[PDB]
């Protein structure tokens, strides 16, 4: 009945970000970022590191705020409204590789080059990229 | 107990922004921006103009997204957690003056020059400003 807060993480690895196909009632099979719901009392940075750990096993650091998007899902089975806070981060150990830690929510994680992204993107992400957003150009 | 979305509005009037002292269980008497809770299905820009209307009677246009802050209020009687989306906007008529529409929540609104802001600012706001954030440029 109310807008809910989610945190999504751009893990910047060379020229690539991490994406995985959703297993979900909303945006099923589309490519999306790791992340999830902000917990009460939790900071954006703690949420980003926690969700990434829980979903991918990756240890990330240097979390920085990117932007925020308003995602109203009208056609969902139960209508939902999410406010999506995006975070950029990098691996702690640069040799790390993801693991599909939550196979019920995701088909698997992989690195995709910014200029060879997969399709279809989860539509909030498609809309953000369509606006010209680029997580690599904020120093 | 769950994070809730608020929208706050920097109403840019020349060199100044609108602020008023809160009457609240949280940040009582500190200077804060107009704002309020995001409604289901609402856009940031819609919520910005609705809450500013409800609270000040002012008409704003040219809403543009600024940034977002995580405001956890652990001190509070009931602990609160607000995720605060800031919007920049300007008056339709740069001469319209504010009205204290919700006196139970605000001592009253006034314009404050960016280079001579009032004290004490509501702490999420001074934190944001301390980071170098500037609503006129950002
Ligand atoms: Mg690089």
């Amino acid at each position: 009945a109310i807008p809910r807060v989610a945190v999504v993480v751009f893990i910047l690895n060379g020229n690539s970000i991490l994406l995985g196909r959703r297993r979900s009632s909303i945006g099923n099979s589309t490519f999306a970022l790791p992340g999830g719901h902000l917990e009460f009392g939790e900071s954006f940075e703690e949420c980003a590191a926690r969700e990434v750990m829980e979903e991918t096993g990756l240890k990330i650091e240097k979390m920085k705020l990117l932007t925020v998007t308003n995602n109203v899902f009208k056609e969902a089975p139960t209508p939902s409204h999410y406010v999506s806070v995006s975070i950029r981060a990098v691996l702690v150990d640069p040799s790390q590789e993801p693991k599909n830690m939550e196979p019920e929510k995701c088909e698997g994680w992989d690195w995709y080059d910014w200029e060879n992204l997969p399709k279809p993107l989860f539509w909030p992400l498609e809309k953000l990229f369509g606006s010209g957003f680029n997580p690599f150009t904020h120093g």
